[PDB]
């Protein structure tokens, strides 16, 4: 039968509920907000956590100012989101705390989707630096690219003529920035959010290079909440 269609990896990634994150540097980047009820929202969020004094406490501290982080394997990923979806007692406006940031936000989604096995199947699944800016790469990005298809790797910077077809962005930052899943969860970069910064990037990790991913298991996750009928 048919492989898992875009909609329903939408649908999965919508389940995380990533627009009620805090953003930790959204007032770094008011220029990605979006003009939306969930924009709005999630800067009161990051005002309240701010200020808490629990947003000063491990691991809430870590996740708002983050060291570099380049997992190499799949399972990292998968234990990335895991970790992430903990709840705590620190809650705001009765919603359990959850923190990322430009940064690493993707490596949530790659462990969803890493997690999956009509994925496994249909994708492979990549991590790339992008939003580059003087040598740095400020904005990481998940890729579901076809299978077959293999990026160049560093140091050769991936661009539009080797982006392969078919390749859906997935984007839990935008989503987090008040975009909505159209623009940020598994959509083609005519519909990215951030399209014209996408190019040039940094290819940091590719599944189909991963020796460990076969024997990492699916099914791993709870989705953070159950699509409503």
């Amino acid at each position: 039968g048919m492989a898992i269609a875009p909609q329903q990896i939408q649908e999965r990634l919508k389940q995380e509920q990533y627009q009620k994150f805090v953003v930790a540097d959204i007032g770094n980047f008011p220029h990605c907000l979006a003009q939306t009820p969930e924009g709005i929202a999630s800067g009161q969020r990051y005002q309240k956590y701010s200020t808490n004094s629990l947003s000063r406490t491990p691991p809430f501290s870590q996740w708002g100012a983050p060291q570099l982080l380049t997992p190499k394997s799949a399972q990292e990923y998968i234990k990335f989101a895991q970790q992430r979806n903990k709840k705590s007692s620190f809650k705001i406006d009765g919603e359990a705390v959850r923190v990322s940031e430009c940064s690493n936000f993707a490596y949530h989604s790659a462990g969803v989707l890493l997690d999956d096995p009509q994925i496994r199947t249909q994708y492979d699944v990549a991590v790339i630096g992008s939003m580059h800016s003087n040598g740095r790469y400020l904005h990481n990005i998940t890729l579901l690219v076809p299978k077959g298809s293999r990026l160049p790797q560093p140091p050769e910077q991936l661009t539009a003529e080797v982006f392969p077809i078919g390749t859906l962005i997935v984007d839990p930052w935008a989503v987090g920035m008040g975009h909505p899943p159209e623009q940020a969860l598994a959509i083609p970069k005519e519909q990215f959010a951030y399209n014209r910064s996408l190019f040039p990037a940094t290819v940091n990790y590719q599944s189909a290079l991963d020796e460990s991913l076969t024997s990492t298991r699916t099914g791993q996750l709870t989705p953070y909440t159950g699509t409503p009928s």
